[PDB]
């Protein structure tokens, strides 16, 4: 395969079940890795993750866990560890989204999405780091992050807060535990061929539409994201830390200024 | 007289019974404005406050408020448009910080910042908004961020992270309602002389390393981003929103690097 | 008279006679400075420019140079030097554009940009510097930069090239002459109502279309951003340096995603 | 070996001979591809480089040219089609370097360093655009950066320019021909163990004044840049176009910051 000196790391990756969790598991599996597959609630799309890794040369676990939970993110953490013997990546992935005109947008909606998509990795990366220390391990961590980091968005006010919020935060952890050899970066998906967008973009209009924001002109295959994971991860990027590694088709550069416009 | 617009312009300031609000409120008093003082724990401060702000020419209230409390936030726009008639300026100043070790950073520790310095500042904003949008009110919104929005700060991870989301919230919310005119502008102070820093720069040690740090080589006068608070509400910076103003003797250039080190 | 500190100040101006640079030139005579008016071209403009900067209450001479030419850009700082007996406030203002598909770019045009809108403020940059440091004055350096130091820009990569680069010359030079108390700031505007401009917005379509990316909804008015040049050459700013102070309506928020699309 | 998409693909390399550039020649050496080297006079190290890649598993041919001279950068590409039948990727690497306080800095200075590092990638970048857009190639271009496209850097402003603008010539040439399966990145390296710094890092306080700027503790190996190479170069970055990827050990996030200063 591809990176050898992923073989047989231990890798955990929340909401792996389903979209990008689940394509970076399978990839992480394809470098013989041992993947730690955490999911919220749906236990057979998580057991169907664990197969694929297995199949294409993997091992796996899967975890019951909801990042928002404290408890839940720590146990994950300590069966990562008990099952498997170590820790060396820790992805956070879990995310959660909806539309609200911001003026209109309650604090519950706004909390739930910090706390997921900001809260929850913070959570992650700090159990992480706290075992890498301890044992001396130059550990990784992969924060799921967006285009909406940089892009600001519209009636995502509480996405866009959480994701501005995890950049810093990432970019902190990549400086202050730096000296320790540990890695702290965020991967900035675009638009992704994902479940949460099988409806709108079986609407042929609605694919157009989102096409047209992309200037490579598709929509990005889950894989394409996991390789991005892959070459984080591995010490290919032995070099790289705290930083944002769009794969977003060119999305960041602007496309409303395609053919010379304003 | 510097911005003749602001005379008897409605302008609401969390924490702006000490340090950066207060500065910020003696300034709009300056500008012959009704400055409403926020305020959570010390009365005594706050009405020291109010009467500097009446001293310089302007009118003043002072309401009691906890920013991490949506009926507070809710309350404080509310007695705003009470007493004084409407709202014309938004101004969210209240933020709280503490050095831990990042992977040493309880959930507890975490959440108090996450709450006080970004969602306080989202209800803030969120409330304005609601007003402006409600009454046709061409309003605006003033988040008081930090150069730590864009230079990441270990033992302050919570911090880092809550402005760099504050970025992302300010971003969006100016993008989403620029067609309506209502503006939505941060502030980012580097050093700045205040009683959240009188620990530090007591010790002439911290005082000295703290300057070494700024490149214009002063720790900056809390009036000094007053005046840039006072220019971006008034209508001299019309075409101005979604931007972050740093006002830090040129700290977010890297400090590292001056005389050409590296 | 709002920035009093401005009086009797001397403020030299490339590109002056026209759109920006002269609003410019006018707003810095409605705070009875010395506007020293670069041109390269037009007397006949410049002269009529030359009077509103005295009507408006200022002092005004006009001076031919050509900014791609070390000997006019050190003629005009010394031609300030003798008319008015010092210089305070050096604006580098002068630009050309032209759209070309980037592959079909000759070199000649790609310099004719560079040379004029970049190595042009590096001329005007350095003269002024050289003047301040060993006259040990507090001067201020305004480089009129664009949106497109951030906005790539297709068909004009020539002129996204110079602004980047005049991105970091700023920086670099705040940071460099910071210790001295000289302040080197950008100004980028977006769509402005000025004669380069001319063409596309007599075109209704082509006006609406450039209106459709300015999230506020309308295309800049060039006193606008003279505003935001008197603020930064103003003691107002005295603790803000190396920054870009973006007057785009919008802009660099990502028109596309108005609305909340994506 | 790692990305067999790679295998048997035209390289061209600017500067190719020494430092990066010959690290980055090896590694596509490795992964079986055909490297043409370009050198300014030294054809010894030349040759030298080429053994390398062929004795690594590529072919190779050297070039001579000078980044400055448009018939030089043309006769380059045009040698590597004619040799190796066609062009995949373009990597611009050439760059000079000279400290001069800014206020000294001669005009003659300025352009050999913005007309070596910006302009030279400039005209590489725009040969191999021509030549994918004739051919219908999905081709792919590397520019290389650095850490002084962000971090700013006195003693040497015409640097940091030429880096800013390269920035942005970048981005704007990624979203220009995104729609065609063209992708344009920069690699922005920090301090890296070159010929160039042999003198400086072979001084105890010299090499630990530079290593105290990185939050990693050490400074660069080629090979780790020419990891990122390889990535952005192969398949795996499908997704990846119009950024910079930086790989700097964490400079880019402010060093003066480590254990919570400022
Ligand atoms: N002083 C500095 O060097 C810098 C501060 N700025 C920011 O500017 C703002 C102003 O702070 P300073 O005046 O410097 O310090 P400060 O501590 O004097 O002011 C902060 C204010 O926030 C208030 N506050 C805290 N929690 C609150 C709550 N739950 N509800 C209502 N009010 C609450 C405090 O009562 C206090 O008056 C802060 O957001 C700070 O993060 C950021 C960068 C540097
Ligand atoms: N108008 C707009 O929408 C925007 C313009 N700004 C920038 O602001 C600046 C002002 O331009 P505008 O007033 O809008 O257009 P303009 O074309 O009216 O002004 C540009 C001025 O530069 C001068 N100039 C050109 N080459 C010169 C040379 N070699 N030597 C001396 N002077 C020379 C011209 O004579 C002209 O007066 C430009 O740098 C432009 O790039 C940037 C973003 C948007």
């Amino acid at each position: 395969h591809m990176y050898t000196d992923l073989k047989d790391k231990v890798v955990v990756i929340t909401g792996g079940s389903t979209g990008l969790g689940r394509a970076m598991a399978v990839r992480f599996g394809q470098e013989e890795a041992k993947v730690v597959i955490n999911y919220y609630n749906n236990e057979e799309e998580a057991l169907d993750a664990k197969k694929e890794v297995e199949e294409a040369g993997g091992q796996a676990i899967i975890v019951q866990g909801d990042v928002t939970k404290e408890e839940d993110v720590v146990n994950l953490v300590q069966t990562a560890i008990k099952e498997f013997g170590t820790l060396d990546v820790m992805i956070n992935n879990a995310g959660v989204e909806n539309p609200v005109p911001s003026h209109e947008l309650s604090l519950d909606n706004w909390n739930k999405v910090i706390d997921t998509n900001l809260t929850g990795a913070f959570l992650g990366s700090r159990e992480a780091i706290k075992y890498f220390v301890e044992n001396d391990i130059k550990g990784n961590v992969i924060n799921m992050s967006s285009v909406h980091e940089m892009i600001p968005w519209p009636l995502f006010v509480h996405y866009a807060a959480s994701k501005g919020g995890m950049k810093l935060m990432t970019e902190t952890l990549a400086l202050e535990y730096a000296p320790k050899g540990i890695r702290v970066n965020n991967i900035g998906p675009g638009a992704m061929n994902t479940p949460i967008n099988a409806e709108k973009f079986a609407d042929p209009v609605q694919r157009a539409d989102v096409e047209s924001m992309i200037p490579m002109g598709y929509i990005g295959k889950p894989e394409e994201v996991a390789a991005v994971a892959a070459f984080l991860a591995s010490s290919q990027a032995s070099y790289v830390t705290g930083i944002t590694l769009f794969a977003d088709g060119g999305m960041t550069k602007y496309p409303s200024f395609q053919a010379g416009r304003g």
